[PDB]
């Protein structure tokens, strides 16, 4: 099984849940500028959307969107609880979490990643993105994870996406509940072991 | 339950799919931070008085509710997380693509590299269908169904689309989507 990726990118959060199901992966990087692995093969050939991640099981199948992925992985180890069973709604509030992630936070940054993004708009967007983390926070207050006190494939998400909030320098002061979160996941030993081996910290 | 909806909004996916799955449930108009603190439709109201938001969150706990109506597939099954990463698509690439052409703090010189974005992604839409998923309707048929009003609605460039128009026929010649359609004061 390989999972196609970029360092720091939003498929850290699959690459996280890879490591918590326990399963055996290779990494593979993209180039996204250049649309480009390294042994300069055509990314869009692997996927035609072109973005990271994208899974391909052992028996061929491609799959894509971070979201599918890591319900995927958490579907396939049902005693982990990364995800609570079928029907009990748990399950669909972590999905409410997942959903607010891709479309809110994830999106939401992601014109301060591109090019074709006019300069003067940045401003806005990263006012946009303060009130957001407000909200984060506050839905923080209990300090333990976003949903209950059971780790989930929300929390691996919302870690992966909140890493960027210190990397465009937004203004976080007072931001504790965040800060809380973020660093109860940097101490889980598959967390650390995702960082290292995308070569951050 | 309660559906709280807008009319046009992306809350006629879930009222699509709450039709499809067979449940009774009331429509509640919005112009509410109290009942959602996000502010946003759609909002779904359980009978124990809790709220689900999320339009993707709704339709996979209603479709899961039904599953001889095969709305979404089972799990372990690779048609589910097709399914998944199709309205995770259409949430992230098409739908929040659209946010920006509603929204005032927008300027106009962010526009056209929007719209274009978007011409884009529709062309991908178009080839995907020449239902979205199989041979079986889906809640990610009723996202992409209320999404794609909107390409037509702000007049994106559609031409050659031809999988994309035939789609639109298909969807709304289903008894229960123009149901909905019609309860919304739509045609
Ligand atoms: N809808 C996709 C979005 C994936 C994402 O946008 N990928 C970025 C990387 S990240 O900015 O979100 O870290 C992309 O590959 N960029 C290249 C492409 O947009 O050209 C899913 O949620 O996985
Ligand atoms: N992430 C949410 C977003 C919901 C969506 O953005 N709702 C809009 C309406 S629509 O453009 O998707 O039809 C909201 O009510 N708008 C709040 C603002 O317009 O006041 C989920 O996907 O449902």
């Amino acid at each position: 099984m390989k999972l196609f990726y970029k360092p720091g990118a939003c498929s850290l959060a699959s690459h996280i849940t890879l490591r918590e199901s326990g399963k055996d992966f290779t990494l593979v990087s993209v180039d996204l500028m250049k649309k480009r692995l390294e042994n300069g093969d055509d990314y869009f050939a692997v996927n035609p959307k072109g973005q990271v991640p994208a899974l391909l099981l052992d028996d061929g199948t491609l799959l894509t969107e971070g979201v599918a992925i890591m319900q995927y992985l958490a579907d396939s180890v049902p005693d982990r609880q990364l995800l609570a069973p079928v029907n009990s709604i748990s399950r669909y509030k972590t999905i409410e979490w997942l959903n607010y992630i891709a479309t809110e936070l994830h999106k939401g940054f992601t014109p301060l990643f591109r090019p074709d993004t006019p300069e003067e708009y940045k401003p806005t967007v990263r006012a946009q993105l303060e009130k957001k983390l407000q909200y984060v926070n506050e839905a923080l207050k209990d300090e333990h994870w976003i949903c209950g006190q059971r780790f989930t494939i929300a929390d691996a998400y919302l870690f992966t996406v909140l890493r960027w909030a210190y990397a465009v320098k937004l203004n976080l002061e007072g931001l504790e509940h965040i800060a809380a979160f973020m660093q109860r996941m940097a101490e889980r030993p598959e967390v650390q072991d995702a960082l290292s081996a995308e070569g951050l910290k």
